[PDB]
C-alpha cells in the first residue's frame, strides 16, 4: 500500500511548537512525501517561499536514511488561482513551455515526480486538463530515455460529484496518472449555516439529500467512471473544521453563526490542527456520528468536526476492503508531529494509525 503524505511549506512560520520543518519528518512513516506548492512563473515551474531550495534540500535528504522513499513537488494549491492554471493549459504554447520546464526543475532539486494540485477545473477546462496530463506524461516518458528513473505524475482530485462531472475526464487521465488522490475531506464547510462533518465516511440516514457527500460515494463513483482501484488513493485529513455555534443546540443540523475561533498555533479560522484539537478536548464533550463513523467535540459555543485514531483506522480498513492503492494524509504538519500534544507519546499519531492498518493484511 502507498501512504502519500503532504507537507506544507508555510507551516514553517507557525510560532513555538507549531513551527514545522522537513527535518521533523519520520523518514519511514510514508512511502511518498509531497512538498506543498511550487508556483508558476513566466509559464515555468518555480519556487514559492524564499527558502524553498533549502527546504527542498532538507526534505530530500530524508532519502539518505530511507532509500525507498519517493518525494514529489506539487504545483497549484489554494492561494494559487485556478484561472492562472486555466490560462496556461488552454494555450498549447504556454502549456508546452511549462511542461518542458518541469523535468529539469525536479531533477535539479531531487524530486521523483510532479503532483498536479489544479484546484478545481471548470466546465471549460476539462478538455485542457486532459491534454496537460497527457503531454506532460508523454514528456516524462521521453525524458527517461536519458537513463534516469522515470519521473512520477499524480493529481489531487476533487471528491464532489458535481465537480467531478463538471471538469474531470476521469477515464482519460487515469491512464496517464501514476495515482489520483481523492480530496475526501471537503464535504461540509464551504459556508453552510448548519453544522456538519466535513469528512464523513458513510451516507448516514440523517437530514439527507447530500447523498453523494461521503468518502464511500465519492469512491464508488470514481470507480464507476473508469478509474482503476490501483490508482486511487483516498484522502484522510489531519485537521478538523470548527464552527462558532449560533445557539446552544449541538446535534445534527444545529444552527451555526460562522466558523470557529482560530487555533493559537494555526491562526486560521474554521480550522484546527489535530494537535490543537488534542488540547481542545480537555474540558469538552465528545460525540460520534455512528452512521458516518466520524466524531465531533463541543465546548462553550465551539463545535468541532474532526478525525481521531479510530475514525482514521476505520477509513483505512475501508480503502483496503475496496482494494485501493492506499491512503493520503493531508498535512503531516497538522498531525502531532512533535508527539507531545495528544497524550500517549507517539510522534504522528494519526498518520501512524493509518500506517499500522495498511501494514496488517
Ligand atoms: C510567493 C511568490 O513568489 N509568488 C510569485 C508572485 O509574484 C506571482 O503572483 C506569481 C506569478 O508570476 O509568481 C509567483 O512566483
Ligand atoms: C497576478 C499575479 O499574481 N501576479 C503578480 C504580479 O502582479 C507582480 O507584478 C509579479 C511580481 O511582482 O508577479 C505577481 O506578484
Amino acid at each position: 500500500y502507498k501512504l502519500i503524505c503532504y507537507y506544507t511549506s508555510w507551516s514553517q512560520y507557525r510560532e513555538g511548537d507549531g513551527s514545522c520543518f522537513p527535518d521533523a519528518i519520520d523518514p519511514f512513516l510514508c512511502t511518498h512525501v509531497i512538498y506543498s506548492f511550487a508556483n508558476i512563473s513566466n509559464n515555468e515551474i518555480d519556487t514559492w517561499e524564499w527558502n524553498d531550495v533549502t527546504l527542498y534540500d532538507t526534505l530530500n535528504t530524508l532519502k539518505n536514511r530511507n532509500p525507498k522513499l519517493k518525494t514529489l513537488l506539487s504545483v497549484g494549491g489554494w492561494n494559487f488561482g485556478p484561472e492562472r492554471f486555466s490560462a496556461i493549459a488552454s494555450k498549447t504554447q504556454s502549456r508546452r513551455t511549462f511542461i518542458k520546464s518541469v523535468p529539469p526543475f525536479l531533477r535539479t532539486h531531487g524530486f521523483d515526480g510532479l503532483d498536479l494540485a489544479w484546484l478545481y477545473p471548470g466546465r471549460r477546462d476539462k478538455r485542457h486538463l486532459t491534454t496537460l496530463v497527457k503531454e506532460m506524461k508523454a514528456e516524462f516518458i521521453r525524458e527517461a530515455q536519458a537513463g534516469t528513473e522515470q519521473l512520477l505524475l499524480s493529481a489531487a482530485v476533487s471528491a464532489g460529484k458535481i465537480a467531478i462531472d463538471r471538469g474531470y475526464d476521469i477515464a482519460q487521465i487515469s491512464r496517464h496518472l501514476d495515482f489520483i488522490s481523492l480530496l475526501t475531506y471537503d464535504f461540509h464547510g464551504a459556508w453552510r449555516q448548519t453544522v456538519g462533518h466535513h469528512s464523513p465516511l458513510f451516507a448516514g440516514n440523517e437530514d439527507a439529500s447530500s447523498r453523494f457527500s461521503n468518502a464511500d460515494y465519492a469512491v464508488s463513483y470514481m470507480l464507476r467512471l473508469g478509474a482503476p482501484a490501483n490508482k486511487l488513493v483516498m484522502g484522510i485529513p489531519t485537521f478538523g473544521r470548527s464552527f462558532t455555534l449560533a445557539s446552544s443546540k449541538t446535534d445534527v443540523g444545529a444552527p451555526v453563526s460562522g466558523p470557529g475561533v482560530p487555533g493559537r498555533f494555526t491562526k486560521e479560522k474554521g480550522i484546527l490542527a489535530y494537535y490543537e484539537i488534542c488540547d481542545f478536548l480537555h474540558g469538552a464533550t465528545t460525540h460520534r456520528f455512528r452512521d458516518q463513523q466520524v466524531p465531533y467535540a463541543t465546548k462553550g459555543n465551539q463545535w468541532v468536526a474532526y478525525d481521531d485514531q479510530e475514525s482514521v483506522k476505520n477509513k483505512a480498513r475501508y480503502l483496503k476492503n475496496r482494494q485501493l492503492a492506499g491512503a493520503m494524509v493531508w498535512a503531516l504538519d497538522l498531525d502531532d508531529f512533535r508527539g507531545t500534544f495528544c497524550g500517549q507519546n507517539l510522534t504522528f499519531p494519526l498518520t501512524s494509525a493509518v500506517k499500522d492498518v495498511l501494514a496488517e493484511v
